[PDB]
Parts: structure tokens; C-alpha cells; sequence
């Protein structure tokens, strides 16, 4: 994967509505700052139950999108990242309409799961309490196959029925996923819910060791199609960092809510202990298509013995802080559980949870861009957008919050503040700069401050974080400072939005 | 039970807010009109996850709404309706709570159901797939027990936690409720959701053996203590039947679509039937506090051979004919388009639901009030109130669009309307002519109109039926006839709102 800032996408909320129109965006405003895409689901249809993430047809772009052309198009310069929704799919696709009408006389019954398909002699309460869960209640949901009511094992929306990643007509699918995507000039995989894509009775059903023996399939599948894979995974930060050396990349899910922490309170302890066991071979975020993980950072949803990165009450902290900080959005947007730490994710867009501080904000972007991976910025956070309260009302979905259409007209009233112009020239003085392709080292004191430097062919640079010297929402004080040498010699920056680094 | 109308309300729906305010609207707007009320759960809380139907103390009053005393007060001029919650409670209550702190080790332990308690050998997919189901989704939720996953059955939110009713403790709270009840000066006692209260492994968990079982012996227990039993059950129409024989009353839940159906295509056949099959120790109602249900007119759920009332095409069309007269209101309001806890039940005001006809709506009462049983209506139907979209957006409950809350100076406002004026007096003519209290015959003239007569004492009535005169939504043609005799003689009402019925 190439060492560029990435842009995270859905190619109809940035621009008219289309692929070309993204594109276009991207070419036009974006020229040196985002060197690739990750562009969300654009298959048939983007705008199902789960926003592109409950495909009828995966292989076939969604005609109101665009074609495989555009995405060909895209390809000559840009980098492109796509999903392989390899868990599940639409219960409208033909091949589930077909079990829905035929039931076992149907060629794909076998494809899509059941209760029966995992525990054919039934289930104790603590074969299925033990299963690990991204959305609430039990992974089930009625569906008539040829008029008997079946269980289907549905791991998110019930619209979204699991595929059996085993069987003979679901790894073919799979493989018109990965043919379709090589034949299209794509250059990354991101393996959608892949943590959830093999169900072993007695086990959590999540990042276990028959689905190792998958992701290790679907990687061997990747390579000799020239593809490279990207794992997600939102769990207790020991799994992400059990499976990243088994893979080429993984996300740092980690990251996003230790920086929230730091710069709430000033403590840059856990950051400095995340960047000494934290997988390497990352793909960074702050902000992404879904909400802020807790999980991530907190103790496991199963044995709260094991404890995360950050106390309990701590995490406790981080959230409230979330709602203070927007004034009640967030917790519009995210659904009540019985404790703080029983939360997935907040919904939230990255600014509003900081309270819409710009040098906290330009901060995290700077750290994220400074520690070893791949970067990615989310489109909403590319503009430094706030909590979209009226499209949340409208959808009552909690995700959308952190999901904005932005038109053509809007994204360029964004472009002239000076955050949105500071995140353009780290970004692109993150591209320019050798120093990322060289040598990482960290040096620290206590708390107070944090130094990550990269020494590079013909340039260095340091980054300080210190969060101390400016708390509160309301904060005009910086709290990165930025020293580099490139070909015109030593340089400083104090003020990241004031003072913009510019590679010479 | 008195023959008299009866109110159903939420204490603070209905004035300024409180027990006292409603009991004043009662007394001051309504006096002859509503001689009996069912307040609907006013305890501690009344606006939790499902508006009181989730109490953490049930023997409770909300300090919000008032106190025993106020009850026992309005007991002195009408009389008292309330809810015996009986499947569940509150999370939230101090006996969950206990159960959630010290696991097995808490006297509350055997209370609650869990999976295991029921299904102690594990479960089939057959056994959790035929477990009878208001809408998709297993009954199950996952809670701590002293740090231990288990996984709580829960009938309707994931926060109304089902009690053991065969269990001790279990058996003790009830009691308790009942106790409280018969000292507060109530007189009825409405089992809410008593047809999911017990569940047997193997069994549909709804309506079974075991749950006759359990409505027999809270039958036991209410005459013991001076309360008449009402009971609550959503099914295929013949497990009314049933059921009937058993209990003091049961609610004519299959009237409410019936007369919509017949409002709409002039069709009084299904009437005719459903008055020669139906109990007649019955609670009659258009409204409730909740949808309008369609499947207590359908075929039955879990087995489909076993037609309804109506065939199934007349279910779909009756449905669809009240998306259509609402403008897409109730479209907006019913199963998938908001949150609900039942699928079927269409979410719309039955002024609304026949889209807002005067004519149609003052004939649907006349009938109500003239097939056998103690009539009952709902708040916003005594004030023949719209669809309340601004509440609906506000909540995103699909049942608040027919629960508005109407201060005293909507009430007034309402209460000068033709409609309204002519309800009050129809209802005022249902408690005063003693023909109710006699001999109840009809006849009908094959599928076009129902001629329906009660002879008492001292006079005589009859209503005539005919919905074929006055099709559309923009109607004024009357639909419901009236002919009576009292102490000065016979007297007519061809127009139950020009001419309204006042007996001598
Ligand atoms: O596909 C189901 C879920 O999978 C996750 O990996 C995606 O990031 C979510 O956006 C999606 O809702
Ligand atoms: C009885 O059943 C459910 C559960 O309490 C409630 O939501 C309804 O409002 C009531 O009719």
C-alpha cells in the first residue's frame, strides 16, 4: 500500500451525486492531498438498509452511480480501496429470494445460515450468550423457506443474512467479488466483517481460529489477483493486535478515542503506552463511516476481567465527555445501553466530540499522520464537518449523524476555513516529505508531552503533543508543534493552522 | 361490570397533567358521558421505554402524577380501570437490579425468566423459531448476572424483563399489585399481555395450557379481593372465543377493523357474522392506546390455513384504505417505518383511519355501543382527534401519533365541534336508556344493512346500519339510523350529529 493520506468516501455524498462527480472532486480540490480512495459501497443498491453494506447484486455497480468505467477511470490516478462484503448480503439478493421460495430444494441453501446450520443439535443459553455481538439482542431472525419458519443468523441488520463462507456457493460468490474488483482496476481489499465471517459452535463466532483459517484463505485469494487486504476489526485491542501479524494491514481503531482522552484531559500516558504494542502494519483513521469506538479502547464484552488501555471509568469519562462536548447530539444519535462501557460506538462526527476545537482537531490529524500506517481521513473530517442533526431526524438512523450529503457548493464554502486548509497541507506535507518512509522512534517524559520523530533519505521531522498546554472546548492555544529539515534547510511551525507546513 | 362508556387515558394526556387535573376534566367536561375510567400505568415510571408499561415500583404512583389518594378520590364518581402488568417489569426495579448485582445468589433469582429456566437442556431452532411473535426477532436480551452474560427473555423492549408467574416470588409480587389495587378503591383489573405470562418449552408460549392456567388463577385471586378481570389478548380470533368463557370480560378486538371494512366497501355481512360468533361478555372499543389491530381479523399467524373474519386480500385492502385516507400518515407510523413493538397493528386515530368522516365516524361508535358489552373509549377518540405527526417525528414512536397530549384548552376547543358533541350525547344516550340493560336482538337484510335492538324496562332501541348509502371519505350521507321509546313516546334520529339522541 502505498504511503499516501487516503480519502474515505461514499461516492454520492461528496459532489452531484455520482462516481464521476466524486471523482472529479477529487482531482479538482483535492490535487496532493488525497493520493487514493476508499470508496464506500457503490453496489446494487447504495441506499438499501445498511447504506451499500446489504448488496442485492455486489458485482454490479448501482446504475444511478455510475459503471465499472468510472471506477476504471478513477484508477489512472488514483489508488483505489473497495469493500468485499464477505459476511453477508441482501435478503432481496436472488439467491436468498430463491431459498425464501424454494427452501431446501433450493440450489442456495446451503449458501446462507441458520441456527440449525451451526448447532444441528440444538443450543444451550450459553452457546448463544457466548456469541460476540456488534449490534444488540441474539444474531436471528425469522424468514419463511417455502413457508417453514426459519432462524436466519443475521450478525448485523436483519436485512443482512449471513453467508456461509464454507460452502461451494458462497465461496463462489466471494470469488466473483474478488474477480470483479481485479477486472476493475482496483488496488485494495477492505474485508468487511470478516472477524464474523465463520460460526464455530461453543465459541464467540468472532476472531476465532476457524475464522483465521478464512481470512488466510481470502488473503491467498487476493495476492494471486494482485489485490492487497485490509482487516477491520472492533474488539479488545489485544485481538487487533493478535491478527495484524498475520495480515498485510489492519485498522487502528485504538487511536481515535485515546486521542479524545488525551486532549480532554491532558494524560498522554496511554497514547505513549499504544504506540510501543500497537500493530504497525496499520491503516490510521480519527473518523470513519460509523460511529467512535469504545470497544476498542475499553475491556472485553465477554471477561471484563481483562481490562483495556484506559480504565473503566475513564472510558465512562470519554463518552460523557462526547455529549458534553456536542451539547446532547451524540447521545441523540446513540442508542442507550445499560452502562457506558456496554457501548459499541458513539455517533458522532470527530470535530463536534472534540467540541469543535480546531487546534485539538489539526492535534489528532497530525499524531495520526505521524504514527507508522497507511492514513485515511473521512470525508466529513476532510471538511471538518459537524453533527448533521437534520439528516439524523429525518433517517433516525444514528450513523447518519456523521454522514452529511455534501454538494459541490458546500464542500467549497468548507475549503476556505483555515482548519479545512491546515488539513490539506499536513496532508499533503505528510506526502511529500521522505521522512514518513524512513525510520519511526518516540521519546517521552511522564505525561505532559510526547515527541514522534521520522528520520528520512533527505529529510527529518518531529512532531510535540502537548495537550496540557491547552484544555477546554473554547481553546485558542496550540497544542501540536511541528519542527522539520528538507532541501532549504531547518524549519518550524508553532501553529499548525496559522502557519501551514509547506515541503520546500 | 356497570353498563356505562368508560374513558381510557394517561393521567397526563388529558389536562394539565396530573391524576387531579384529569379526574377535573372527568368530572367537569365529560359528567354523564364517561361514568367509569381506565387510567393507563401511572406508576413509577410512566414515561420509561414503553409510557408505564415498564414499572420499577408497579405499587407505586409517579410523584409526577399524583397519589393513591387521588385515585381513591375519583373513585367516589367513577369507576376505576387499572393495569395489572403481569409479564413483566422495569429493569430498572430494585428486584432486577439485585438480580444483577448478586447473579444466583439473590432471593429475586427464580423471578426472573431466562432461557435456561425454560429451555434447561439447550433449545432446538424449532423450539425458539415457534415461539409466538408480534413482530421478528427472538424474545431474548443479554444482562449481567454478577458479572456472568445471560440471556433474559423479554417479551416486548429489551427493558420489560419477563417474571416467572408459577415462580414464588414471582407469584408474591402480583399479590402485591392486586393488594394494592383493591385498598386504592379499584374496581377492574385489566391483565395486560396475560397471554405471554407463562411459557412451557415446545409451545408457542401464547395462549397455551399453561397460560389458561394462569389466567384462571389471577381470576381466582381478583374476586378474592373484590376486582373483576379484564383480559388483554392480540390473537387469531377464535383464541378470543376461547377464552371468553372462562374470564368476566375479554375486548372486542376484532370490532374496530370490521367496521372500518364496512364503512369502506358498504359490506355488513362480516358485522352480521362476527354477532352471531362473538362473546358477548365483552369490553367494546374503536381505539385503544395502541394500533388498530388487523391480525385479530386475519388468518392466524403460525398456521395459515386457518382463515379469518374476512378473507386475507380484504385485510391487505383495509390496510392499504387507511395509508390511503390518512395520506400516508399511518404509511409513515405502521411496523417498519418507525419503532414498534408489533408489526400489524396499524398506527393511526380512528377519526383518521376513516379519514376524518363525521358520518362514518359517529355510525362506527353507534354500533360499538349496541353489540353487547361495557363500551370504552379512547381519549383521543372522545375528542375525534387527527394523526399527531408532530409528536410521531419528535419520539419516533409509531404509537404517539395516537397519543397527543390535550390540554385543557385543546379540550374545549374540541368540545365545541359538531362531532364531538354528538359523541358525548350518544354516550350520555348509552348510560341513561335502560334498553341496554335488556334484551338484545338483530336482523339483516343480506350484505347491505344491520339492523340492531336492545329492549329494556321502560323502552326500546334500534340502529339501524347501512354503510352502502354513504361511500367515500368525503361523505355526508348518513349511515347510522336510530329509532327509540322512553316515557314520551317514540322519537327519531336519522342524523346521529344534526340530531342528536337526548333520552327524556
Ligand atoms: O456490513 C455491516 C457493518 O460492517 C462494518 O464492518 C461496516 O464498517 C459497517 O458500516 C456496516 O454497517
Ligand atoms: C399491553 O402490552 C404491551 C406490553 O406491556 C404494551 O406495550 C401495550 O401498550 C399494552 O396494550
Amino acid at each position: 500500500m502505498k504511503n499516501k493520506v487516503q480519502l474515505i468516501t461514499y461516492a454520492d455524498r461528496l459532489g452531484d451525486g455520482t462516481i464521476k462527480s466524486m471523482t472529479d472532486i477529487l482531482r479538482t480540490r483535492f490535487d496532493g492531498v488525497y493520493d487514493g480512495v476508499h470508496i464506500l459501497p457503490f453496489f446494487t443498491p447504495f441506499d438499501g438498509a445498511d447504506a451499500g453494506f446489504d448488496p442485492i447484486d455486489h458485482t454490479k455497480v448501482d446504475e444511478r452511480l455510475g459503471s465499472w468505467d468510472d471506477v476504471a477511470e478513477l484508477s489512472k490516478t488514483h489508488n483505489i480501496m473497495v469493500d468485499a462484503i464477505v459476511n453477508h448480503m441482501s435478503w432481496e439478493s436472488k439467491q436468498f429470494q430463491d431459498v425464501l421460495a424454494k427452501g431446501e430444494e433450493s440450489e442456495y441453501y446451503p449458501m446462507f445460515l441458520t441456527m440449525s446450520s451451526v448447532f444441528p443439535n440444538g443450543a444451550t443459553e450459553e452457546d448463544l450468550a457466548g456469541i460476540y455481538r456488534p449490534r444488540p439482542g441474539l444474531p436471528f431472525t425469522h424468514y419463511k423457506f417455502a413457508g417453514k419458519t426459519r432462524l436466519v443468523w443475521v450478525s448485523f441488520t436483519p436485512q443482512q443474512v449471513d453467508i456461509d463462507t464454507d460452502s461451494d456457493k458462497g465461496w463462489e460468490y466471494l470469488m466473483s467479488i474478488f474477480d470483479q474488483m481485479a477486472a476493475s482496476h482496483v488496488s485494495y481489499i477492505r474485508l468487511d466483517a470478516v472477524g464474523y465471517g465463520a460460526k464455530e459452535a461453543g465459541t464467540s463466532c468472532f476472531m476465532t481460529p476457524k475464522t483465521f483459517k478464512l481470512i488466510s484463505r481470502l488473503r491467498e485469494e487476493g495476492v494471486k489477483r494482485g489485490l492487497e487486504i485490509l482487516i477491520e476489526v472492533h474488539s479488545y485491542y489485544k485481538k487487533q493486535v493478535e491478527i495484524a501479524s498475520k495480515v498485510d494491514r489492519v485498522y487502528d481503531f485504538a487511536l481515535p478515542p485515546l486521542l479524545l482522552h488525551a486532549l480532554s484531559t491532558g494524560h498522554v500516558e496511554p497514547v505513549a503506552h499504544w504506540t510501543d504494542i500497537r500493530p504497525n502494519n496499520a491503516v490510521t483513521v480519527l473518523d470513519t463511516h460509523d460511529g467512535i469506538g469504545v470497544i476498542d479502547i475499553g475491556s472485553d464484552q465477554l471477561d471484563r476481567s481483562l481490562k483495556g488501555l484506559v480504565p473503566d471509568e475513564d472510558v465512562d469519562n470519554l463518552v460523557n465527555t462526547i455529549h458534553a462536548n456536542t451539547h446532547g447530539e451524540s447521545q441523540a444519535a446513540t442508542g442507550a445501553a445499560a452502562s457506558n462501557l456496554d457501548l459499541y460506538q458513539v455517533n458522532s462526527t470527530y470535530y463536534s466530540a472534540l467540541g469543535c476545537n480546531d487546534q485539538h482537531y489539526i492535534a489528532a490529524r497530525a499524531v495520526q499522520f505521524f504514527l507508522p500506517g497507511v492514513p485515511q481521513v473521512y470525508y466529513v473530517g476532510a471538511l471538518a464537518g459537524k453533527n448533521d442533526m437534520e439528516l439524523l431526524r429525518k433517517t433516525n438512523n444514528g450513523r447518519d449523524i456523521n454522514r452529511h450529503y455534501y454538494s459541490t457548493a458546500e464542500i467549497d464554502e468548507n475549503l476556505k476555513r483555515p482548519v479545512v486548509k491546515a488539513l490539506n497541507a499536513l496532508a499533503k506535507f505528510r506526502n511529500e516529505l521522505d521522512a514518513f518512509d524512513g525510520t519511526f522512534s518516540y521519546t517521552t517524559d511522564d505525561d505532559t508531552s510526547i515527541s514522534f520523530t521520522w528520520r528520512g533519505e533527505t529529510s527529518q521531522a518531529t512532531l510535540t503533543f502537548e495537550p496540557k498546554r491547552g484544555l477546554g472546548v473554547d481553546n485558542t492555544t496550540p497544542v501540536a508543534m511541528l519542527e522539520w529539515e528538507d532541501s532549504a534547510g531547518d524549519h518550524r511551525s508553532d501553529d499548525l493552522i496559522a502557519n501551514p507546513p509547506v515541503v520546500a
